[PDB]
């Protein structure tokens, strides 16, 4: 006997050059948890849904781990984009949802069986802006891009052209792409042609490397900010030694010295070879809240004994009441399933100069 937790992720198409870190997360935190136990002695069972990159693949997978799977509560989706029209779908089921990295305005606000465990873009964003004018306080002129068709990078962006607003910035130009696009030579030479000194993208993974790549093919110099769409060693493939520079504001940091992001951390490098990246962090977290939530209502009132529609209402109330240690740090909820947690930080892209390999570095 195991209980069942559904993963809603994006584990095939390009929304999996984001979604695949989540996954890797998830399994790293089914070990972790099942070898300490599980819930009180029962394993826990991660059932995989993939989403694909879609809305209908996302709506499809919930009721698909809702319906047949049975699963108490989902981890996911992957993007935001996915969450505002699929989450619907679970809270008028009452079925919880925990988003591990959906960070639009206006997630936890979809119901009461919706939280998510990454803050928002309004507190993330303008990290990295400021990391920008700390590198190089003479930035004046700032040219905007993002993706016009995904619901994250236009609630991104618009906290970016504010930081850049009340940074005293004068904002050049704000371009216009689509996630599908490969091609945005009209855009960049747009932009280019105003001397910007900053350059910020909100797109995803795919699309934000060969934008960025392409600047630099034509010949801008200046600095580049990516948004959390870019925040992938996926994206080093794409702009290969041209990735070199990019500041990714971080909500995640591997030398956070709490006990379990150390074991989170040690279990991440010695299969990965490398620091665990955000998204792993985050959707670890996720079935942390999950597993530790299952715990404490288990001890109050045994699971197994709770019929399914009870325990899914039961899980989504204990949930928000919880604090948890994670590898993001100590996080918690507000009533409206918000997470309430502390500190970021940002990274740069540090290539090797042949640009087959690369890595975060953190910045201090
Ligand atoms: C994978 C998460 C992506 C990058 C973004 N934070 C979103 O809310 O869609
Ligand atoms: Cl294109
Ligand atoms: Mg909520």
């Amino acid at each position: 006997n195991t209980i069942p937790i559904g993963i809603a992720l994006a584990q095939t198409s390009n929304v999996a050059l984001l979604g695949q870190e989540q996954v890797a997360g998830a399994k790293i935190a089914e070990k972790y948890f099942n070898d300490k136990g599980g819930v009180n002695g029962t394993p826990i069972k991660l059932i995989f849904q993939d989403t694909a990159g879609d809305e209908a693949g996302t709506i499809n997978a919930f009721q698909t781990l809702i319906n047949k799977d049975k699963v108490v509560g989902i981890v996911g989706p992957t993007l935001s984009q996915q969450a505002f029209s699929a989450n619907p779908i679970a809270e008028r089921a009452k079925v919880p949802v925990v988003g591990p990295s959906n960070t639009a305005k206006g997630i936890p606000e979809i119901g009461d069986y919706v939280a998510r465990v990454s803050a928002p873009v309004s507190v993330v964003a303008p990290n990295s802006v400021k990391a920008a004018l700390k590198q190089n306080p003479n930035i004046k002129k700032v040219a905007v891009f993002f993706a016009q068709n995904d619901a994250f990078s236009k609630s991104e962006t618009e906290i970016f052209q504010q930081t850049v607003k009340d940074q005293g910035l004068e904002l050049v130009t704000v371009q216009k792409f689509q996630t599908t696009d490969t091609d945005f030579q009209s855009q960049a030479t747009n932009a280019i042609n105003l001397k910007p000194d900053l350059v910020i993208i909100s797109g995803l993974a795919a699309d934000g490397g060969n934008l960025v790549r392409q600047l630099r093919e034509l010949g801008y110099q200046g600095a580049i900010i990516g948004g959390d769409g870019l925040n992938t060693s996926n994206v080093f493939a794409v702009c290969k030694a041209l990735c070199d520079g990019v500041l990714i504001a971080q909500a995640y940091s591997p030398e956070y010295t709490g006990e379990i992001n150390k074991a989170f951390r040690q279990a991440y490098v010695d299969q990965y070879k490398k620091e665990p990246p955000q998204f792993s962090a985050q959707a670890f977290a996720a079935v942390q809240v999950y597993v530790e939530s299952l715990k404490a209502l288990d001890t109050k009132n045994k699971v197994s004994k709770i019929q399914l529609p009870e325990l899914r209402t039961e899980l989504n109330k204990q949930l928000l009441t919880g604090k948890y240690n994670t590898p993001l740090g100590e996080i918690s909820f507000t009533p409206i399933g918000e997470v309430v947690q502390k500190d970021f930080y940002v990274a740069q892209i540090k290539m090797e100069k042949d640009g087959s390999q690369g890595k975060f570095t953190f910045l201090k």
